[PDB]
């Protein structure tokens, strides 16, 4: 699954926003336009076993085209989002199976 941070004409959103995946798939985030972006996991809706400090990204990023990877493996749901662009409504969610 590939996600693009930022719209293709003027909009800050996680595109796609929410989507399910198989417990063994790779999730690569990609900067499409609107950097710098940020990704963190709310330790309030994350399973009580998958630490959110390892899948989060406390390190901002301002590289055009830069990308990151994440591979969850616990059938459930994880809520992530952007702290800087949280004023617009930039959020993220993944339902693993
Ligand atoms: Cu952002």
């Amino acid at each position: 699954a590939e996600v693009k941070l930022g719209s293709d004409d003027g909009g800050l959103v996680f595109s796609p926003s929410s989507f399910t995946v198989a417990a063994g798939e790779k999730i690569t985030f990609k900067n499409n336009a609107g950097f710098p972006h940020n990704i963190v996991f709310d330790e309030d809706e994350v399973p009580a076993g998958v630490n959110a400090e390892k899948i989060s990204q406390p390190e901002y990023l301002n590289g055009a085209g830069e990308t990151y990877e994440v591979t969850l493996t616990e059938k459930g749901t994880y809520k992530f989002y952007c702290e800087p662009h949280a004023g617009a409504g930039m959020k993220g969610e993944v339902t693993v199976n």
